[PDB]
């Protein structure tokens, strides 16, 4: 299944 880099590699893209 995903969710694992998923929104991670969408994630990687902010602001934190």
């Amino acid at each position: 299944r995903q969710i694992k880099i998923w929104f991670q590699n969408r994630r990687m893209k902010w602001k934190k």
